């Protein structure tokens, strides 16, 4: 129900814990200085916490999602780059390769990327197409035994430290969606170059970059799947990044409103404290139901996707409504701090650049919205 | 969990089908002609539908406070003044006797009133002050082995129609909450006057009057508890009172944005229905997880409160999301059917007009926020 | 610039007594009993405020546009319906008449309407599309020396009360709107049948009904310029109409703050007055903000019209600003009075009822937006 | 009227070319390198910008307000930082100086800095009190023939370019506005330390430091008008800011609309140009009438600036408008540009960060709401 099992208590006080003892030192050193935290990603494959999903047969934990979502929630409010790997590690890498691959890539793929030395990367997005997935130009031609991919991917997170990629390419052209197919592509691998990263505004740990492929050669085996069935896998694998992203933005919410409501008991104006004021009453109180009603969602669609019922629409809300209810609390943080949280000494600032991309990638807002009225409107037909 | 148990959605398809076989039709004529439906709480008299949270040794249902809260959405979805009669009378008036009441007072003042043949009425709000509720001018001098009422409430629901009454009258002036002392007084009795109906611009079911206090005297039995306690036994009776107004407010949101889906399916624009316009899905999504968010939000509460556990913070949360969202989704009901939304034959502006209530009464947005913030506060610090 | 002329400041006086005696008094019984304020509309062409726009030499006050919104503002302060009826009377009936008619057709519809003793009513919208003006059902076929009509339109402002009316009726079916044709109609006319008056949630003096045209036929020099300019003209006469609503959504916004203020004085809560609260201080602050931009961009497209320079983006932004300021101001004046705003004694309801309408007709909010779009992007390529 | 004199659209277009020619190669290089643009600062001294309010006979360009608000919306269209060096120099520095000098103070003051070779600096803000600027805790001993300075000014924008200061110092520690007195300090004197560069969001070509006074003795003549005036001064200096910092929030505005309108007419998404997508269409008309509601505003407060008539209230109003509108507007901006938003080759996140700042400097949007709020409640009263 609303309280926790003592397992999701314990993991919670245990991911707090280790976030205030090793994130919260290091986050404005990660941000400033473009820092990937090795040990960090290190130590978290050391609790497990890159491996919640994955059952521990296969050197997993075997956690449901909504440990994983607390986890998440927990390490983002750590510091949102690690975040934001740690969520492309365990959903968008090892979820598709448990849902769809064989026994042999699971062997292959999972159990060295459970122990945190090795991480994955999701690759789908193209510089054509951003948000239209189905028109990649990516091509993977079956000649001899082998895929050969030609293409260019974009804005992949952990190009610069994945030891595997799921690529997905149109075998098809004809086929829009049909002719998508997905690939297990092992990095580093000849015909395979990395490009240069991007300095972006805000999660500045993770390496982004775009992945250029020029005859590329895989074994048969490296397939996901099926031919055809790559759309269905990159949907199914983007409603769980999605769940994730959301805890991700909740994580971000909840770190902006403790710092913004410190802040606000600490500082005196007018010969009173700040919390005297009735707007800055009201505007913590406006910033604390929108994260809790936030986490609400997210907690249902996380235990929806345990309970293995349908959640692409449930996951749709939870990411639309965290991505927004973080980049409100955020500037709301921002303009109650006022000068302070402008300079860079403070970690307001931070939260806010931390807190804008969750409304962009894993689907922006238009799409998620989108997505919510297609489902809307189908259960009213 | 998210699921609801077997009793719960029994409950929830008892409901429907009551309130599409009974209420559907008579809405209208109901708020049209300010027309009391007496057979209609008669009707759910006989369901048990008046005393959910009453044990059933008293008389009532024994349900927990969730179903009550799923009954009162189902209810407020079929008629709004129907809904916020059955709230008044589930929650203000037989939760503060059977919180506080001895047995005696819960014989003679529960068991008469959960047949649906008699209702009460909750009486805290003057002329003179709304929202500071401690500043109740009611005096209730001890004269003999009597309670001497002398005083006026002010906007009482169900004054022309309860069989008692709670009244909550400062025995001591000097004690601002502390002379706060509660009375269970019936209807009518000798020195009670009532005033006259108030035409209101939504939910005209129900009647709202002014009591009128002049000598009345009731015998020393009557008072409720010990005198003192009567602020305390208001600020828990609001609490509850706040839950079954978040369910209200969800349930006229929920019929606003079925009647907004079906009219944009049906309705043809530019050779194709309005709902392929990206403008009317947009509105859709939003409306949508807006009456999500808040449903949760009440459904935690309710929980919060079945489990034993202080909801003060949650009550207050749910009833500020709730009747937000209801505005918002009947304001933009209204804007998606256009012209024949203006019109009084169909049915969207009545829920415009009942919706607006739920963030005027049971304590105004602005308390509520003051609410959340204060326990905000207190919770960091 | 800012400042206003002599004649402007004049007639906003004399518009300002004329409200403060006339309208005012009576405007709750005309709310309240659907009643046409036939004395008042005889009294406004006494002092020609009916007749701005027109010429002296057809009987008008030939004052500019400007002049026309601040006395639109001020009636519609005084009471919104008398503020539709004098809008659709001075531009939407006799502004397309002296714009495309001719000398004729100028003597004979337009002269005696400025009087105030007739008044007339634009006749474009249909049941089957509100939105779409360019499918208009309504055939005019020109059988012998006289245009037959058939058709049925429907929402005809002042349907009950006007001497004339601008009908417009597709003559070719092929010409999705070059087959639009403007007809002169005489009402009453034989074949011409007045339907139902509609209950309507909040402006109710002014008569909205049904058209019905069976076998109406009117002479040949009824037609309005020539056949196929119908679009152009129904568009030049929104824009000038869009002007009007939005000095309309002006003066109810503008009352609407006005009683707010006065009562947020008046209040007393807490021992102190409602104004020292900040919430309070914050709610009026943003309120006034709005309102006077609103203002500006009314001013601004107001002047942009009397410069003979295009305004169709002006007037758009000016429509869809006031309006929503109109509906956010109103709903704040509910929400600032509390539990008074509610009651039909207090006139909140009656300034939400009347400001909700200023979103649907002459033109959705939707429809505003594209218009404004279109012209931005043209703007830039 | 709503048009420009001759005068101020040649000023318009000069100051449009400048900014094409110069300000837009250099901005990003501005930005990421915190480098302090002095050729282009030296520039606008030569083409007078500096200078606007300042009359010819003391070296200044001569013209009306208006001018410098539409000089000024340019510029920092063309950067935001040097938009900011410009602002702080004609309203913070000149200005009171004019107002309130004398004669030999203009000629020793104000002469040497309208050429552009020096600039000022506006000392107010202290590390103990942001927005209570009647709290300030500099203290100014009047021992011997010399004003004592003692104390440490906070925030203090070109303090490391500036070769004058206004420093407001409390004479009178009981007078808490009466004791605030005003001193032209030249820069560098000894007693004057500067403290470190501060690393911000947004505007980082400027430079913002800490002045430290330590016995800072400055003549008798360095007092600018007489003790006790100097919160007058100061309010009437920071209106006039704010009418300064509306005009740059506006230039952001407009240039992060004028970005996003581009890239949403050339990027190509479902076949389509984002254009054709409606959503894409209702956020422009938006953005659109978000920023010419408010540039009307801003104009506004400038014209009832230059006909000597009280503007406090309007430009309050302004300067909270064009804030809101900048940041709503550049967040807009990103969402429409998507995921190549985010990165720092393509300026949008510039804008963001730039805009950020608009709404904390210069009085928070709280303590313009409350202005605006006192002098409404005063109108009425
Ligand atoms: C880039 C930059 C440049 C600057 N340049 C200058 C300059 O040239 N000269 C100068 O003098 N200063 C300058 N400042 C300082 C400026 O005055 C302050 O940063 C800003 O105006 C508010 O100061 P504060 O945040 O410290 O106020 P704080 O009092 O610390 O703000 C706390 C918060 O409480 C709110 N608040 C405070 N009192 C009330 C109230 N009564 N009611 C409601 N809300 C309230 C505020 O809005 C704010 O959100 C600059 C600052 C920056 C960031
Ligand atoms: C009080 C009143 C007075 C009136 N007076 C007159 C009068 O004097 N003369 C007259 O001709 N008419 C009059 N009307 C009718 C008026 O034209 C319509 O009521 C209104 O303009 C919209 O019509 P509709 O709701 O039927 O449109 P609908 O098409 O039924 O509206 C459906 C919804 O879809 C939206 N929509 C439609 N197309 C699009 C699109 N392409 N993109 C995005 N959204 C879209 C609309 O905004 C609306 O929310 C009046 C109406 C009222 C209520
Ligand atoms: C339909 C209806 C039914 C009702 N039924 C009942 C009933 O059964 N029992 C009962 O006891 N009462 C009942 N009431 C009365 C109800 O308590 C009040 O109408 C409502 O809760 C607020 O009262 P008020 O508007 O008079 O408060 P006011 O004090 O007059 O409100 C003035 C405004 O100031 C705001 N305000 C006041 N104090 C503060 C503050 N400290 N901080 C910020 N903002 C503040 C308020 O939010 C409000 O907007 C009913 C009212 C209505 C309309
Ligand atoms: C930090 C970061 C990390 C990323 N990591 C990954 C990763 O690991 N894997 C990966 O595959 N990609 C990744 N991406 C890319 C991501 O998929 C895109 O950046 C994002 O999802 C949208 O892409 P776009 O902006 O290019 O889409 P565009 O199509 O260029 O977006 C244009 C705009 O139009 C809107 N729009 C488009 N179509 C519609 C429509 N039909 N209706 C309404 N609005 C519409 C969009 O919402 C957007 O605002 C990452 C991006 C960033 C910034
Ligand atoms: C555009 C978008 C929303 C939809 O995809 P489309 O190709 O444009 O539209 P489609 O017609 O393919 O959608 C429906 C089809 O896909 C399938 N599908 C869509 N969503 C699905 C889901 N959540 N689960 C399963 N199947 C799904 C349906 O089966 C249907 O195919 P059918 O007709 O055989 O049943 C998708 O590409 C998207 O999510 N983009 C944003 C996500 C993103 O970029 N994330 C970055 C990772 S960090
Ligand atoms: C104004 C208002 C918000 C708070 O009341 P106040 O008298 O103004 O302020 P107080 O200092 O009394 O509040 C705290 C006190 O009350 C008690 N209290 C407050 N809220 C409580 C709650 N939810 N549960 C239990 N006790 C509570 C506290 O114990 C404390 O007393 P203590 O110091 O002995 O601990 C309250 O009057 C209110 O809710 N008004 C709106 C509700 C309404 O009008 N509903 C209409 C019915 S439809
Ligand atoms: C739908 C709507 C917005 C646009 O009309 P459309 O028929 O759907 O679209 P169109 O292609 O006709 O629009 C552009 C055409 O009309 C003309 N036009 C459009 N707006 C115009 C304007 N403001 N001024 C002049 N001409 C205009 C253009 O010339 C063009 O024709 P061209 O190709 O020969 O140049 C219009 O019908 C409308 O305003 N509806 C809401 C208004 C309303 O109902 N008011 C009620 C009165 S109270
Ligand atoms: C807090 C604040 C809003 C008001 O100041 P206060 O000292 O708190 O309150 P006061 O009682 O002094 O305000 C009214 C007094 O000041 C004077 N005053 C206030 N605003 C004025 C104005 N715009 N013009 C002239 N005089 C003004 C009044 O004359 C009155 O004094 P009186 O009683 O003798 O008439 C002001 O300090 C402020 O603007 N802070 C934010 C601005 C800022 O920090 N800018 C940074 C520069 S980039």
């Amino acid at each position: 129900s609303v309280e926790l099992p003592e397992t999701h208590q314990m993991l919670l006080q245990t991911c707090r814990d280790f976030a205030e003892k090793e994130l919260f030192p290091i986050a404005a050193q990660v941000d400033k200085e473009h820092l990937f935290p090795a040990a960090q990603v290190k130590k978290m494959g050391g609790l497990g916490l890159l491996a919640m999903d994955v059952p521990e047969e296969l050197g997993g934990a075997g956690l449901d999602y909504l440990a994983y979502a607390i986890a998440m929630e927990e390490i983002s409010r750590g510091c949102a780059s690690t975040g934001v790997i740690m969520s492309v590690n365990n959903s968008l890498y090892l979820g598709p390769i448990l849902k769809f691959g064989s026994k042999e890539q699971k062997q292959a793929w999972v159990t060295p990327f459970t122990s945190g030395d090795k991480i994955g990367c999701f690759a789908l997005s193209e510089p054509g197409n951003g948000s239209d997935a189905g028109a990649a130009s990516t091509t993977a031609r079956a000649e001899g035994d082998s895929w050969v991919l030609n293409g260019t991917k974009a804005w992949i997170t952990n190009a610069w430290e994945a030891s595997a990629a799921v690529v997905f390419a149109s075998t098809d052209r004809a086929l829009q969606n049909k002719g998508i197919s997905a690939f297990l592509v092992p990095m580093p691998t000849p015909g395979l170059t990395l490009g240069k990263k991007e300095d972006k505004l805000g999660i500045r740990g993770s390496s982004t970059a775009n992945l250029i492929f020029e005859d590329c050669r895989i074994p048969k085996d490296s397939i996901l799947g099926e031919p055809g069935m790559g759309f269905k896998i990159a949907m199914q694998t983007l409603d769980m990044g999605r769940i994730g992203i959301a805890s991700q933005a909740l994580g971000i919410a909840q770190t902006a409103l403790d710092c913004a409501v410190n802040y606000a008991e600490n500082r005196m104006a007018f010969g009173a404290p700040l919390t005297k004021l009735q707007v800055i009453q009201f505007k913590l109180a406006d910033m604390a139901l929108a994260l809790e009603s936030a986490r609400l969602l997210t907690w249902r669609a996380a235990m929806l996707k345990d309970n293995k019922k349908p959640f692409i629409k449930e996951a749709a809300m939870a990411k639309l409504a965290a991505s927004e209810a973080a980049t409100a609390i955020s500037h709301q943080a921002i303009q109650i701090l006022g000068g302070m949280g402008y300079v860079t000494e403070m970690p307001a600032e931070r939260h806010y650049r931390d807190a804008r991309i969750t409304e962009i990638y894993e689907g922006t807002s238009e799409i998620q919205r989108l997505v919510i009225a297609g489902h809307l409107l189908r259960s009213y037909r």
